[PDB]
RNA sequence: CACCCGUGCAAAAAUGCAGGGGUCUAAAACGACCUGAAUAUUUCAGAUCAAA
RNA sequence: ACGUUUUGAUCUGAAAUAUUCAGGUCU
């Protein structure tokens, strides 16, 4: 639960050398110091305002107390007496990998004497732990955009390089070599894909408007770009290849032309056209104003609309105005055509009256709102101060309402600008030049990923660029060595990438669908749903021709054809399925109930009410499954009349859960699949950080276990291993994980019984994906799921033994293969054996390995 | 309902007590004023669509 | 042949609720 020192206000306890740091929480989430602790005799930082006075100060516990909230005082520990409790008791403590020195000297020069430097380490290793989630789901989506409904194996992104630019792959399309050229083959089979047009935003330029295709040149230089950076947080790339994303300015000359014109696209139709998109709406309030000046007028109107920076005052204005205009005359049917715009401005006038005019109303009402003994005044604070403010304004939303009527908007909305400002150009989201290329290359990873995961890209990206220049503002001002390695440095401008981030974070939307992509989308709708047409490819796209035949003219009493083209292709839930999972393979792969059966538990109650009861005319045990089989048998027709009709209502109006079932669950086993890339990222990083340790190691690539082995000191001496256990390895490896016994033992146990060949297959299923991207095969027999970790690992279990089925395995793996299949769940003593390679860091073994210490949400029970 | 650490206590190898941990995993951070973003419902208005 | 009235769907706009990520304050 809570610990009382975070509570009492105590951030972290540093310790350097000899003395002991201890901070406290600021401004936000950066640090200032309290006060230093040479043992016994504390010398307080931090005169004025203190966070927490400090009581009793031992040898080993620090107790103090704060005085931020309700006063609690709690215990730290002595960070130089960790590790040596018993036994001189007084030195640094090295991280629990026993990697810290290598850590420090890798990426500062030398070593050091602190934990200051080291939990800087673990937060610049941590831009990987949150970016191959981001950067594996995001090449998920464009695998599914070949579309292949066959076994799918290929290796199209993670081949790519920015070692290479495009004129020179250019000139592998006459190339000689068998696979050279089925690679360029693979690219000409991709820029000739429709479904390009999914992703608009970074593959379309606009040139009314008629926007097409980027050239072979730049087309290229995304599918690269994010090619790489999918390889890069997967695998180690030694060189400068491993520093890739912390050395963005080393791309060619293509790269940042297309990075530079990625990000201008939605930050000049943001600025170069905003007095144009808004003429409807400045002049209105140039019209209530009059007295002001519209240069700046539209600068206040641009800080309160699209960057939102004094947006932020503590008290709700959406709430504040409907106090105002609860049974006023604005609640009318009329105006429902205008609320888009009348309460906007409704609320800007609000806005610039808690500047300009009465700001000092304001830090009235912050401080009236922080004392709210019920809920009940607060809709009588708000309440009260609309009573008085609807007697100032009442006169000027009148004349922004009746210049709001059906026609004047028309006429309003043909007039020439001529405003010629430029207070307003000084305030500008800045463009693609004055923007670095890590922010501009996670904007091109933001144009492939859903809108619920930007949300957590670019702002657990605030997090740790904020955690990063927190301690830049500690071991700098304490005085200690801050200066990274030169191939390196991309970490002193982290006080200007929490700028960019903070300003990417204020305008980054999902990536729009085109107009002229209805026919393409369509095509994908039909084979979700399982609605195949007997007539040929060629030879059916006429019908997705003559139903929509171009916006749309749709034809008039048309069936089906034409439902679904009105609602599933214009609906949300279709346009993030359609993006990310394989259209030709995801209705065979909802066929299975068990596992559908299992993703709607975590579909909320209120959902499946409002579909129970779109399709049953009630105890939400057997309410969802008595859905789950509807989902599963969805049944269309092919390409008395009650009952023949009644039954499409039933399979019409499911069909939006449908769409979202078989998305959480195809989402959800990639979230699941990205914590197996983390970790054979984690050990192709900790293999060159080990053998710069003196930690003779050897080749990974063969044996994947080979760096849990040369942790712990076992080696293999004739194929297997014959170095079987006593007491003495134990206190002789090399890492604080395998120190105690019994983790060192079972580890050496399922070790034993674990081949090399069947590793070497779950490595690259796990990073490129194999064990999901055909998932329809891989879990034709599923006897019952009950958590996405079982539903992970037989997806994956099954995908080895699909590929061991004729080659020879020895009698400890072939044991697994018969417990895969004399049940149909997963084998858990078979999900431990290859979970090895990551089996030297202990924590991370143990929670991918055992579903109920997986997951963050669903705790469970431990193995024993 | 994890792993490590510290102190207290019984014991010889571990458990009890309360702790701490950004240096433990995907995961350091009370509460209540808000803001940005999207989830999912409900109500209202609207425009298409299916069927009766 | 041609218009209905309902029902059930999508969507867009507004409001209400609850969840989640982040930072803006404050004690
Ligand atoms: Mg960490």
């Amino acid at each position: 639960t809570k610990s009382m020192a975070k509570a009492a206000g105590v951030k972290s306890v540093f310790a350097v050398g000899n003395t002991v740091y201890m901070t406290s929480f600021g401004r936000g989430n950066d640090a200032v110091l309290e006060q230093k602790i040479v043992d016994t005799s504390h010398e307080p930082l931090n005169i004025d305002d203190p966070a927490y006075q400090l009581n009793v100060v031992t040898m080993n516990g620090y107790s103090v107390t704060g005085h931020r909230g309700e006063t609690v005082s709690a215990v730290t520990d002595n960070p130089l007496r960790r590790f040596n409790g018993r036994k001189p008791e007084q030195s640094v403590p090295t991280d629990m990998l026993c990697l810290k020195p290598t850590l420090e000297k890798k990426f500062f020069g030398k070593e050091f004497d602190d934990n200051i430097h080291i939990q800087l380490i673990y937060n610049i290793l941590d831009i990987e732990k949150i970016l191959a989630v981001y950067s594996t789901n995001a090449i998920y989506a464009l695998n599914n955009m070949s579309a292949d409904e066959n076994i799918e194996n290929s290796d199209f992104f993670m081949k790519r390089t920015t070692d290479e630019t495009f004129d020179d792959f250019e000139k592998k399309k006459e190339s000689t070599n068998s696979r050279e050229k089925a690679d360029f083959d693979a690219f000409e089979k991709f820029i000739g894909n429709y479904r390009l047009a999914y992703f608009a935003d970074a593959f379309y330029v606009n040139k009314k408007a008629k926007n097409v295709l980027r050239e072979d040149k730049e087309l290229y230089s995304v599918l690269t770009l994010i090619g790489k950076l999918a390889h890069w947080c997967v695998a180690s790339e030694e060189g400068r290849a491993e520093f890739w994303l912390y050395k963005l300015d080393e791309l060619k000359d293509d790269f940042k032309n297309v990075l530079d014109v990625v990000y201008n696209r939605p930050v000049e139709e943001i600025n170069n056209r905003f007095i144009e998109n808004n003429k409807v709406n400045i002049q209105i309030l140039g019209s209530v104003y009059k007295n002001t000046d519209i240069a700046e007028l539209v600068r206040s109107y641009y800080e309160f609309l699209i960057t939102k920076k004094y947006k932020n005052m503590g008290f709700s204005i959406k709430k504040l105005r409907e106090s105002m205009l609860e049974g006023k005359g604005y609640a009318d049917k009329e105006y429902d055509s205008v609320r888009n715009k009348l309460y906007q401005m409704t609320d800007f006038i609000l806005y610039t009256g808690y500047i300009n005019e009465d700001s000092d109303r304001a830090d009235d009402l912050v401080n009236t709102l922080r004392s709210s003994l019920k809920e009940d005044d607060k809709t009588t604070v708000y309440c009260k101060e609309a009573d008085y403010l609807w007697k100032k304004y009442r006169e000027s939303i009148r004349e922004v309402a009746d210049a709001l009527d059906g026609d004047n908007i028309k006429k309003l909305s043909k007039s020439n600008i001529e405003i010629q400002e430029d207070k307003l150009r000084k305030c500008f989201i800045s463009y693609a030049d004055s923007v670095s290329e890590f922010t501009k290359l996670i904007y091109l990873l933001t144009r492939f990923l859903s809108g619920k995961e930007i949300n957590d890209l670019v702002t657990t990206l605030i997090n740790k660029f904020d955690n990063i220049r927190s301690f830049l503002e500690i071991m700098d001002e304490l005085g200690l060595d801050r200066t990274f390695t030169a191939e390196y440095s991309f970490f002193e401008g982290s006080t200007k990438y929490l700028a960019e981030l903070v300003e990417l974070n204020s305008f980054v939307k999902s990536c729009s669908f085109d107009i002229n992509a209805k026919r393409t989308m369509y095509r994908d709708a039909l084979d979700i749903l399982g609605i195949e047409s007997d007539k040929t490819e060629e030879d059916i796209e006429k019908m997705i021709d003559n139903i929509l035949q171009i916006d749309k003219k749709l034809k008039k009493n048309n069936g089906l054809r034409n439902f679904i083209a009105s609602n599933v292709i214009d609906s949300n839930r279709f346009k993030y399925l359609v993006r990310y999972g394989n259209p030709k393979k995801i209705r065979e792969t909802a066929k299975c109930k068990p596992a559908v059966r299992f993703v709607l538990n975590e579909i909320p109650d209120a959902q499946i009410e409002r579909y129970y009861e779109a399709c049953c005319p009630c105890s939400a045990n057997k309410r969802r499954e008595k859905l789950a089989d509807m989902i599963a048998e969805i049944k269309f027709e092919n390409f008395s009349r009650t009952s023949e009709a009644e039954i499409k209502r039933k399979n019409q109006a499911i069909i939006r859960l449908y769409l979202t079932v078989m998305y959480i669950m195809l989402k959800n086993l990639v979230n699941v699949n990205a914590r197996y890339v983390i970790a054979f990222h984690c050990v192709e990083r900790d293999t060159k950080l080990y053998a710069e340790s003196g930690l003779e190691v050897g080749n990974i690539e063969k044996n994947k276990t080979n760096l849990t082995m040369a942790v712990m000191g076992v080696k293999l001496e004739n194929g297997i291993i014959k170095t079987e256990f006593d007491k003495s390895f134990a206190e002789n490896a090399a890492n604080r994980y395998l120190r105690n016994a019994r983790w060192y033992k079972l580890i050496l146990d399922n070790l034993k019984k674990s081949e090399r060949a069947v590793v070497n297959e779950f490595a690259n299923t796990v990073c490129a994906l194999n064990a999901i991207r055909n998932i329809n095969i891989n879990i034709k027999e599923i006897k019952e799921v009950e958590n996405y970790f079982a539903l992970y690992h037989y997806l994956i279990q099954k995908h080895l033994e699909n590929r061991f089925a004729d080659k020879k395995v020895e009698r400890d793996t072939g044991d697994f293969i018969s417990k895969l299949e004399e049940h149909k769940t997963y084998c858990k003593d078979f999900v431990k054996a290859y979970c090895t390679p990551f089996g030297y860091n202990l924590v991370r073994y143990k929670n991918l390995t055992i579903d109920g210490l997986f997951d963050k949400n669903y705790p469970g029970k431990d193995d024993s």
